[PDB]
């Protein structure tokens, strides 16, 4: 269990994305998981589809939200999900236009987080790689962040409502945190990244509704 | 375990190739092997290096021969292997040109078939996939092979001298069979494949030296 660990440095991690006006938060994560895991398992790093889960997805609200526990099943019993090159994010809800011919990973399933344990998401990103995590980015203190270990004493430990993906974690200034990928371009944060208080009573929630797939 | 397989239907096999006077048979099968579980676990099907083999495997003889097994040992300890793309085939030894960014595919070790023992294969080709195989080719009823099931009594079970892959197992005319792609081109056979009997007290040796990679 190392004390520090970054996966954007391993080549785990594609590039930081905007989202737009869509509500697909729940899609970057689940692909941004299995890029993780596809780069575990295979040696290339290959950005998939949000798109291809957004439309697809059907127990999902498309651009209105959704999970990434039942997105990695759809990739399961799908039996594939397809590439951003095959199926490029254009922001916007419409049909099912995925293709079996431009799959690029597959899913055997998933396991969740225990709820509230901290150490264990620790073991968890540092044993499987990126994590699917669900948090509170409802307050404005969040969404204009740009440095420092983001800790707001008002952030919702009990409820969430905007999906990240956990890609490391360490510690800066003497303050443990965790290291998020948002889907909010690079402008937003640092280059499209934070650092979130760790080990600070699940500070917004971090480990409320965390999943990863298993490949 | 089903009466029929042919992973060519399903996808998982890539277009018959020509070894040329290079003596590369091992990594044209190892590749084939590695490429069906590439397949089984992300998807899609691309072609891998022998190239890379021939030039990395340093425990083997390059165009002067080798085995599966130890070349699977290399993508192990390498943590890679390049795509035919990246690498292509040049039928010729030559340095390691070994490209860590073009990984394709990675290797968690090897496993072996019981020797002599085709039902235990017939149960690694329905469950694993496409299985590296050496056989006895030298003969001319091999060279000249055409069409049907091949058989010839004088086919050396003791020692074989050829890697192939085996792609399936089914019937024909009442001839249980292995269905092998050899590395000899499209001229060669039926468009570069065979049959070769089965359950037929281990015809040419096809489990004499057995394996697939792990992943
Ligand atoms: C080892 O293998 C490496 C990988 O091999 C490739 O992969 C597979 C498919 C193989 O089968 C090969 O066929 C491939 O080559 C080799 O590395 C490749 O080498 C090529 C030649 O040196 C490179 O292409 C050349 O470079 C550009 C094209 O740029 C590409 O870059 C990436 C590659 O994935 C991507 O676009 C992104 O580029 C930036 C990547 O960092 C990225 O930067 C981000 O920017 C953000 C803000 O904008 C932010 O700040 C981030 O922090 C920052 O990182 C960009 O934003 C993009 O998103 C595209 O694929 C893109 O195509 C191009 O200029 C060159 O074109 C020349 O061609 C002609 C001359 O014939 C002429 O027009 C000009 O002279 C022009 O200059 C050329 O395409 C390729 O990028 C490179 N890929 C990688 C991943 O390294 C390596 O050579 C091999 N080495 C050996 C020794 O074998
Ligand atoms: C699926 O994608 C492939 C390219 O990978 C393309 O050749 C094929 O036509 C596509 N299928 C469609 C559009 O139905």
């Amino acid at each position: 269990v190392p004390d520090s660990i970054d996966y954007r440095k391993k080549g785990y991690v594609t590039p930081v994305k905007n989202q737009g006006q869509c509500g697909s938060c729940w899609a970057f994560s689940s692909a941004g998981a299995l890029e993780g895991q596809l780069k575990k398992k295979t040696g290339k790093l290959l950005a998939l589809s949000p798109q291809n889960l957004v439309d697809c997805v059907t127990e999902n609200y498309g651009c209105g939200g959704g999970y990434m526990t039942t997105a990695f099943q759809y990739v399961q019993q799908n039996g594939g999900i397809d590439s951003e090159d095959a199926y490029p994010y254009v922001g916007q809800d419409e049909s099912c236009m995925y293709n079996a011919t431009a799959k690029a990973a597959k899913c055997r399933g998933y396991r969740e987080i225990p709820v509230g344990n901290e150490k264990a998401l620790k073991r968890a990103v540092a044993r499987v790689g990126p994590i699917s995590v669900s948090i509170d980015a409802s307050l404005a203190s969040f969404q204009f962040y740009s440095r420092g270990v983001y800790y707001d004493e008002n952030c919702d430990r009990d409820n969430v409502n905007h999906a990240v993906l956990v890609v490391g974690y360490g510690t800066q200034k003497g303050s443990k945190h965790w290291i998020i990928k948002n889907s909010w371009g690079e402008s937003w944060g640092n280059k499209g990244y934070a650092l979130l208080a760790r080990n600070k009573n699940n500070a917004c929630g971090i480990t409320n509704m965390a999943s990863f797939p298993k490949m």
